[PDB]
């Protein structure tokens, strides 16, 4: 039954949801290298979040499994016996997992080293990366949303999920007629506020909108939230992440008993300082452990940052240009043919990326025998698993099918794009697969993708847990 499997995929692909759509599909046995199936394998397509497959691959190469990202605090000289220090610098180096308690535990160290007073200004130094925040062809109307958060070297991640450059916004109703309450989260007194929202009557029209008007740093809230409505929480992106990190640090410094007499802003370590005094540091977890919340959940902010820290290592420049050449190179050096690949970001958000499916499977093949093979696969969403940090974006897909708990694969989906590629490990040889499609008019053909993935898990020697 190998001819018979082809019959099946051929049929699953005649689906009426793939109308006008160029789908590209490859399936490869790892152990025997035999090509199980190939349809439009060398066609050039937009890979959405599948691009992260390449990014994460090059990130383990250029940076290693053992790489950590540093964050430090700097004055000109040690703190006065009086207590006094001048201008102080919160300086990040591309930690994609920097938290609020992490900031606070840095603010401890500044107090716990003899600082009682900053008489000067507080500066945020995200100069490890350049200040180009968004890729050329990202859509301005997407900017308000998490997947489109601005790129800095020094960005405060939010939550267990380490969503970068963002703020949680809570909107609670009051009584009907009164305007709604609006919590700006971290960005309280950093981000501007326009609150035109209102509490509507009990059980009425919920028409609440949250948006950050393009090219401002105002969170703007409109519409009605009914009085009996369960409180609304929303992640929004703020302008200049690093400056918010500076603000959250001013706040951290104050509660940790350190006065700041000046302002918060952006600015670099003057370089006209000789033996600059580092009075607080912080190391992030290793890359292997950061791969988890990144790949599992498909973190965009993370990928770009990694690209930029790749350009750092190889070239000494957190540039998108620099990094992407670095991503290109690492891949080449890993044995993968980068002919059909066009690189434009690390997250695959941009519609100016291109991958062939043959290339995906190529990379899946290769990464399957690198030293970091085991950390790389640990991070890929596992099909049908309830546990968010395991299921990832495959938590509520393929449950109770041959696929469940078997298929590690990365999703990706945009208007007009979708991909699902990864491994199907079984008794009948390790399996690598790629499913990438564009052109479809309806919803992302997840039913079609799932169907292919499951049938492979069956072929590999698997059965549904019912
Ligand atoms: B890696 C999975 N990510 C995505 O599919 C994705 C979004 O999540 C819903 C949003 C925007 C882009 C995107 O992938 C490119
Ligand atoms: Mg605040
Ligand atoms: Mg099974």
């Amino acid at each position: 039954r190998l001819t018979e499997l082809r019959e099946d995929i051929d049929a699953i692909l005649e689906d009426p949801a793939l109308e006008g759509a160029v789908s590209g599909v490859v399936v490869v046995d790892t152990a025997t290298g035999e090509e199980l199936y190939s349809r439009d394998g060398g066609e050039q397509l937009l890979p959405a979040s599948n691009m992260k497959l390449f990014t994460a691959a090059a990130a383990l190469e250029v940076l290693g499994a053992d790489h950590s990202f540093g964050t430090e605090v700097a004055a000109e000289s040690a703190p006065g016996r009086r207590g006094e220090v001048q201008d102080l610098y919160l300086v990040g180096r591309g930690d994609p997992t920097l938290s609020a308690e992490d900031l606070d535990a840095m603010a401890a160290e500044v107090a716990a080293s003899g600082v009682r007073t900053v008489r000067g200004d507080l500066y945020a130094d995200d100069t490890w990366f350049d200040s180009e925040r968004l890729v050329d062809d990202w859509w301005p109307e997407d900017e308000p949303y998490a997947y489109s958060a601005q790129i800095s070297a020094l960005t405060v991640a939010h939550g267990e999920r380490f969503d970068t450059g963002v703020t949680e916004v809570s909107v609670t109703p009051a009584a009907e007629g009164e305007p709604a309450d609006v919590d700006l989260g971290a960005a309280e007194g950093y981000a501007e506020l326009d609150n035109r929202a209102v509490t509507g009557a009990a059980g009425s029209a919920n028409t609440l909108v949250i948006d950050r008007p393009v090219g401002t740093n105002t969170i703007a809230v409109t519409g009605s939230l009914p009085a009996d409505a369960a409180p609304v929480t929303a992640l929004r992106t703020v302008d200049e992440p690093a400056a918010l990190a500076g603000h959250l640090f001013e706040e951290a410094l104050e509660s940790n008993g350190v006065t700041v007499k000046g302002d918060v802003g952006l600015g670099g370590v003057p370089a006209d300082w000789q033996d600059a005094e580092v009075l607080a540091d912080h190391t992030s977890a290793e890359l292997s452990e950061i791969l988890v919340p990144f790949m599992k959940f498909s973190n965009n902010g993370h990928a770009e940052m990694l690209v930029k820290s790749i350009g750092q290592e190889t070239a000494g420049a957190g540039t998108w240009d620099a990094g992407l050449v670095g991503v290109e190179e690492a891949l080449s050096g890993l044995g993968v043919d980068t002919a059909g690949l066009v690189l434009n970001d690390g997250s695959g958000l941009s519609r100016g990326n291109l991958v062939t499916a043959d290339t995906v499977v190529d990379l899946l093949g290769q990464a399957g025998s690198a030293p970091w093979a085991q950390t790389w696969s640990a991070s890929l969403p596992v099909a049908g698993e309830s546990d968010p940090f395991v299921g990832g974006t495959l938590a509520n897909r393929m449950r109770g099918t041959a696929a469940e708990g078997v298929v590690e694969a990365k999703t990706g989906t945009m208007s007009g794009v979708s991909a699902l590629s990864g491994y199907v490990p079984g008794p009948e040889g390790e399996l690598a697969f790629s499913i990438v499609n564009n052109g479809h008019s309806g919803p992302a053909p997840l039913a079609v993708q799932d169907a292919i993935a499951v049938r492979l898990a069956e072929y590999a020697g698997h059965q549904a847990p019912e």
